[PDB]
């Protein structure tokens, strides 16, 4: 079997997603600081809900469907969760966490368990700033209305950050009836990811990724040191010449995958100096994915 | 899919410095009501046309009309009589069919053009007709004034040569491309040949900005691109509707 | 006979490790303070459990398999543990703490007692603060669904923390019959180690070693200072030239083994200096492994 994990980040731009939520005057950004300096931003659960609401424009079944009529948020479940008779929102049925017995285990023999085959982790910004706010106001009708609001006008101040952050993941999966397909599906939406993190008509964003890389596809779990590329410049290059050497006679490499920003402006005679076991080199991220793809799934 | 990524314009003719180089000015929610009143000089009366000295109340926003009131016809009251659920069923919903981000200064700031990225991906939830008759008048004419309180307004030709893009759905052409002195937005990305590589375009040329602002060999861009001045931007959205 | 220990430690990574669970409406992490700081986390018998369950991927007979079908955590075994028979667990036929007779001392000789030659300790990390959280939400399905799961929606946060903590080990144990492809089939295992502390689909974390230094392999033991390369630098070759100096003549050393990331990045002409008995240095933690394994188990 084969496991692959990769890494990407995200082309710079103003972004602000309120995450905590500590007072109501005031909308709260950060969430870890580290070495003395705050950087990170958003929850990897998030960009699950992102995937699974994704997955429905490419044609799949579902069951977990998010709907707001009530003022409690809601999502309804189909019938049963069953990971074979359809994509069961990608294998992912979910414990029966009551004691109401009518479990399948009884007549499907369904053992209340996922078929999770996936793994993410938190984004991790690039720069600790997060002082500065845009100081607008909110008014009120005040027209005769027949509904009131809040019956004030007032002055917030939201927060704002102008960084690029970066995102690893890892699958490390196996194949087997009718899921090919849905894995080569969930890799194809993984390249656009956009409407991330809840709604954001204000605040313009996407996840639209730029020099990502692939490692270790062929080879059992070895990975290392998946925050390595950051401060706006390349460094998962000089990490594959140090360590699994390009030469296969002192430090053995492996087969690896690289993005197109790197290679968009860089030394054309360092592309044929980095021809060792020739690597694999492209210049849009859509078409090294199809590769990957096709080769790791073995179709 | 059948939705228009941005279509980053600019202005070649207040937070200071947020980083070392750059800054924003221009919040969000200012175009919004600029483009509020341009939507009345149109012929298209909305529901919440406050004089904006008086603010008004119409009634309830049960009916989508008129661009939904301009994407923001919701209540969140505590009863609402109760929430409008009798026969009306309008639960505090939210269209969001355009979407915009801060505008910056290209310019760093001493001790004047800007740009505005959209998104109006709406797939089939703009396209239907209550949608389709507004759209290709509100929204395509893209000329008017902002601010209005202080000399504040720029609405200029200059925008990036971006169509239709279905066979991929929303996806990165760049963000924010000054290119007042650099004219690099292409970032060389040409689908002059497709066998062996840079396939990356799909044919979104028209007459952009810098045809006759600037002199280059573009003759053999249009040539190479076969892709579909001021006024014709217009046009593009209504020649694909 | 020669006796070997060694210490290792990862690539840092925000991680979560839910330990303690005090009470439902917050997951605590901290287990252990030292001088007014709290810095550790993870017990043994996880990396036990760990390495349980990764010696089966390599192809080894196996007793105590855990299946999740009944409410209560359940693991099965064989007929009975037979240390020679077979892998044995690696070795580890465990006590039988009942009077129903049927012993195989009757029988078969068989003591009830291990084999245990193993020996480890719990991690410590070098970060304390453990301030921040994530503050994120469970919804209510509510959606006519024939199963209910809370008949609520509550808000509850995390606790995530940004640290690289290390890991010490000692074997000093002796080969038998069909034995040293056991210990060698472990020493394999032990360089990637992943899937500690059970599954993590949203804080995706790993045991890939970097800096791992072995100690005093030929005589009896003698380790001093476990846990001590902190503080994200190299701290044992001051050591290795303070205590047992390099030079023969006032102060006699031993031969001892040192990782890469060590090696990565300090002066070449400190590197041919640290060369009086040249000691062992390497690129990668896997030859390292693979060359001490050779060396140690005498084939």
């Amino acid at each position: 079997n084969l496991n692959l994990f990769a890494t990407i980040l995200t082309y710079p731009a103003p972004a602000s997603n309120y995450r905590g939520e500590s007072e109501e005057n005031r909308s709260v950004i950060q969430k870890i600081l580290k070495d003395g300096q705050k950087y990170a931003i958003i929850s990897p659960e998030s960009m699950r809900n992102a995937l699974r609401e994704m997955l429905i424009e490419l044609g799949q079944p579902n069951n977990r469907t998010r709907l707001h009529s009530e003022d409690q948020l809601a999502v309804e479940f189909k019938e049963y969760p069953n990971p074979d008779k359809f994509a069961d929102d990608f294998l992912f049925g979910y414990m029966v966490a009551q004691t109401n017995d009518a479990k399948e285990m009884k007549k499907l023999n369904r053992p209340a368990k996922r078929d999770s085959i996936f793994r993410c982790n938190m984004a991790v910004a690039v720069n600790p700033y997060k002082y500065d706010t845009v100081f607008y106001q909110s008014p009120l009708n005040a027209g005769d209305s027949a509904w009131k609001n809040s019956t004030s006008s007032a002055l917030l101040h939201r927060e704002v950050t102008h960084t690029a952050f970066q995102y690893p993941f890892a699958l490390a999966g196996k194949d087997c009836a009718a899921k090919p397909e849905w894995v080569k599906a969930l890799l194809q939406a993984i390249a656009e990811l956009n409407g991330v993190a809840g709604g954001h008509a204000r605040a313009y964003y996407e996840f639209a990724p730029r020099s990502v890389v692939a490692r270790l596809t062929p080879k059992l779990v070895a990975g290392y040191q998946t925050y390595g590329f950051d401060a706006e410049g390349n460094w998962l290059e000089l990490s594959r010449l140090t360590a699994t050497d390009s030469d296969n006679l002192d430090l053995p490499a492996n087969e690896f995958w690289l993005g197109g920003e790197l290679v968009r402006k860089m030394d054309q005679e360092q592309k044929a100096q980095l021809e060792a076991m020739g690597a694999h080199l492209y210049a849009n991220p859509e078409k090294l994915f199809a590769d990957l793809a096709d080769s790791f799934l073995g179709v």
